């Protein structure tokens, strides 16, 4: 069924539509199914199923419904281009505080679409959201603002933010756990649980939280320095999250402000990032992403990519979320993947179609993971710009030859020498912990420095 | 680095690693990156990215980590195979009631490792969860047996129940959307919302909600029948899903367990789900999928497919399930599609992969929807084999020519001519609703039933 | 939240957003529920921001659910004529957390999409740190309007 003459109106203007400030637009790259129907026929069919429509004429539809359509207004079928103006009342609304639901955003820009038969695939690439539709959204209660502070660093370009995760994933009892951030904590600032890290029966989630808790004690009277982590609290349940918040501040005590949560957020959804956003506001929400490639991947031709994924993110309100190595790491990205950070850390930056004006929206933390270590960090600065963000090294902080103290130290070292501008191996020479980095990871060495052993 | 000696023990035996139930099993199609590994280096790597390794080695390993190490065990590169025994320590607990999560089956088994840069795409085709692990998960507290109950059916076998999505989509206020409601009950069982339907500025919740209460009574009322209504509670706030369905069950009061909960599960996630079913054990928890053909399409190499959310979602605890029309109306599907109804209602299956035992634990409905009518449902009921289900056609009802009441029987007679074994375009001849189906499809009646015109 | 969060419902820059024009309900207590909309409409005609007077909650000659409802229709009322967003900072002081929790709760169900316009305003002298922190706490996405009657008895320079 064509649906074009209802669904579709190629005369509007985007920029109108912009300044109206009553649409949400959404930038697909689609292609139809082969035996179907035409690009604009397709697309029509897609907004249907995507706001008001079916796959056939219903006799209820009235003026009223049809005034709410959402309509496709720019398309450019050579380079499988398709936009898309969603009107703001279609996205539902919380019943006990008038704000949005990102799951609403969800189930109809990225819903059912996802599935329909003469479609072949459809990717979100970008999105635009009005100042009356963003004023609704939580945004981040705490930033990296909150964690400078605490480390007493300047709440304005505080730097960069020593960080690790917990090696190996899964094993470690408490107390040999326990360890490991008390050595690492003797050069570092920060640690997180890796991802699946919580209620283990071979470490029991109170056990570990206590054993941390003194070794976080024991690293600040030993260093001088204030030192943090970031627990795990994922779960379905809703009140297993607040069991699992709740404990945490009540051991910490006095530390409590130097705890972040961590919400492994697209495989236990938006409503468990909620949970932790709106039960601890005071606590910096660190948003893991694992699973996100699934979609994100551009082997994927379907879903939406990771800078749409962070954009949420923000509204959602984390605090920070990992936007990837942007190709210097072990996981997939590119060196373009630097527009994603400035997205969610300006205050107005430019998508890949949409200008995004945040209204003075905090900001989320970059988070920057994945077979990261201290030879390879000079490159991402020098890629990203700026060192105002927290980074975290596992393999990369306990893989250094003279352990996790020494890894740690490596990772400090190699920030100093990005913003110092000097020369990797030659400031290495004045550095061991740095140079030490080097026989620790000898192929990546090979690689960046060529002749780095001669000097 | 070659992490195969550690993460891979192709010696041992899936009956084996099944009889000890102590291991989860996962079956994946994974091809590795060029300019990499081979298949089983770059195996051992997603294996060791899943469990508890990362790219390089750490002192901070010791033997007992080495233990709960997961495993391959079999692999075929071949068919780009690969098999993954996940130690069942792994997976997290909660802290309050010592129960399962789904949320870190997932972290582990397809989380991190489907960012893997030396790795092309990998996707989940199977899994087998044992005995110690499987009753830890909630699974379903209310069946279809529970709305056979409301319905007056038997409690076994109590047969298909008819249903609708109000459409449109949205855009009805609360007043027509009631109507709406009203007419299909004259003819039809069940009514759910359409998945974004909520509290839109021009169809506030409550007022919506309490005209649906009123069309129900009036229904009831009018055909001495018993009427169901899905209600969309889906929210971020656990505390806003909470709230609609409190205002819900108060306002339906007597009709109250004529009540089910709808939840856009997959783009809410598995939070959201688990609110429902803990919160509304004794409400119908109905699983809307939503988006979740961004993984699952058989065009993505990523991912899970369909079979693995279905089952995964008996485990979480959802009353029904979408599972597709299998092939017979708009959305992607095949045939083969069958297979994931037998394994969220029986209590053995096959998976392509792994045999399940549920041990007891409650069936999912698999409830049918994607532009399904009259004329399609024959050919969908020989495929599945039995008609003990929910399905729901929005445009199939609301757009028969005579409306949504004669839309509703329509589809009530289309499943009584595939009991009886009748032809439809025979059958036809004496059912008036069902035969003005194919005058309000023709297009689909051209295609199904050659010659129905002459016949007709 | 901050007035930049005002700032942004009144479509201003939410830096240096200016002057927000507001006023109180008067007569101080004695407008029953409907005469008290009536005021809010009137004003906002003109003006942006609207508080209640200290002391006006839940008197038996203006209960506070019929009032809050008034307040809610003047307010949808003043924004389709005027085209422009407008506040109401609202009374929730009470000895009972739980009170105050109650009149909170029901102020943003009953405003709904414009559950962002609200304001919280808390006697913050005579009702204690114990009620500022209810409301700082338990809303923390609503603007918090401290109001320090009785201050006087000790921060006058009368006083020593
Ligand atoms: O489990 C892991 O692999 C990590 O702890 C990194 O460990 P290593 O530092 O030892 O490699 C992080 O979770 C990934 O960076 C997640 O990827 P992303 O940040 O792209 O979401
Ligand atoms: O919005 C829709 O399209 C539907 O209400 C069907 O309406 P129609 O009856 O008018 O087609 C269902 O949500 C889809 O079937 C979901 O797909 P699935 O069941 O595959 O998850
Ligand atoms: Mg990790
Ligand atoms: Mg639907
Ligand atoms: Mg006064």
């Amino acid at each position: 069924m064509d649906q074009s003459n209802r669904y579709a109106n190629l005369n509007l203007k985007e920029s109108e539509l912009i300044a109206g400030g009553r649409h949400v637009l959404c930038a697909y790259i689609m292609k139809p199914k082969a035996g179907f129907g035409n690009f604009i026929q397709t697309a029509a069919h897609f907004v249907a199923e995507s706001s008001t429509g079916t796959n056939v004429e219903v006799s209820t539809t009235d003026d009223f419904t049809r005034g709410v359509d959402a309509l496709v207004y720019e398309v450019d079928e050579a380079n499988s281009l398709m936009k898309i103006a969603y009107p703001i009342e279609l996205f539902d609304r919380n019943v006990i505080d008038g704000r949005a639901m990102i799951a609403s955003f969800l189930t109809l820009t990225i819903g059912n679409n996802q599935g329909m038969g003469d479609v072949e695939y459809a990717k979100m690439y970008d999105f635009y959201v009005p100042p009356a539709y963003l004023k609704l959204f939580d945004g981040p209660s705490t930033t990296i603002k909150d964690l400078w502070r605490v480390l007493g660093r300047p709440v304005i370009n505080g730097g960069f933010i020593v960080g690790t995760i917990i090696k190996p994933k899964l094993g470690l009892r408490p107390q040999p756990f326990a360890n490991a951030c008390y050595d690492f904590w003797l050069g570092g600032d920060f640690i997180k649980n890796d991802e699946p890290q919580g209620n283990q029966v071979f470490a029991p989630f109170k056990d570990t939280v206590r054993a941390v808790a003194d070794a976080m004690r024991r690293a600040q009277d030993k260093t001088g320095e204030a030192k943090l982590f970031s627990f795990n609290i994922t779960a379905d349940d809703h009140y297993e999250m607040l069991a699992r918040g709740e404990f945490i501040l009540e051991t910490f005590a006095d530390n409590a402000d130097h705890i972040a949560f961590l919400v492994d957020g697209y495989v236990a959804g938006p409503a468990a990032v909620t949970t932790a956003r709106r039960a601890f506001p005071k606590q910096y929400l660190h948003y893991h992403r694992a699973g996100h490639g699934a979609v994100t991947s551009p082997q994927s031709k379907r879903g939406y990519t990771a800078f749409v994924l962070s954009k949420m993110a923000r509204l959602q309100g984390a605090s920070g979320i990992h936007t990837g190595t942007m190709g210097f790491g072990k996981m997939e990205g590119e060196a373009a993947d630097r527009a994603i950070a400035y997205m969610i850390t300006e205050d107005a930056a430019d998508g890949p179609y949409f200008h995004q004006e945040w209204l003075g929206m905090n900001p989320t933390t970059p988070i920057i993971s994945g077979g990261m270590n201290a030879l390879r960090m000079p490159g991402f600065f020098d890629n990203l710009g700026h060192s105002n963000l927290i980074m975290t090294a596992g393999g990369g902080a306990f893989g250094h030859v003279d352990g996790g103290a020494a890894g740690a130290k490596s990772l400090r070292q190699a920030e100093q020498c990005w913003k110092q501008g000097a020369d990797p191996v030659e400031f290495a020479k004045d550095h061991r912990e740095f140079a030490r980095a080097f026989e620790s990871f000898p192929q990546d060495a090979d690689k960046l420095y060529p002749n780095w052993r001669a000097k």
